[PDB]
């Protein structure tokens, strides 16, 4: 069902956030090498999370759930928010300025936390 689609696309959320939250660490130990690596498995997890909630929402669409539609509408914006944050760190590390990549993080960070009631939410109403 969407329901059971939407709780994978749950669990690759949670994933990136392990990942993510590692990847933290790393950057303050000052591990380059560990934090590359870690950069290139968030852009494969989102991409997929990405695809996954595409797939949702035009599903919901298709069933005509309005109230489906119109939260995975938000949740989706959200997203490509951290999208667009996550593409900057990612540059920022490329570049060598630091001082962006913890920028860029502490935002990508209340971005995400900000968008979990909304994440609760479609979890119901699919
Ligand atoms: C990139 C991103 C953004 C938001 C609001 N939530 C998640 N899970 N991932």
């Amino acid at each position: 069902s969407v329901k059971s689609e939407y709780a994978e696309a749950a669990a690759v959320g949670q994933e990136a956030v392990a990942v993510f939250n590692t990847m933290k660490a790393a950057f303050q130990n000052g591990d380059k090498e560990a934090v590359a690596q870690y950069l290139a498995r968030l852009a494969s997890l989102y991409t997929r999370h990405e695809e996954l909630l595409n797939r949702i929402l035009e599903k919901a669409r298709r069933e005509g759930n309005k109230e489906a539609v119109t939260l995975m509408n938000e949740f989706t914006a959200t997203f490509q928010t951290g999208k667009s944050i996550f593409n900057a760190m990612v540059a920022a590390f490329k570049n060598g300025d630091d001082d962006s990549f913890e920028s860029y993080l502490q935002a990508l960070e209340k971005v995400t936390a900000k968008g979990e009631t909304l994440a609760d939410q479609i979890a119901k109403a699919l």
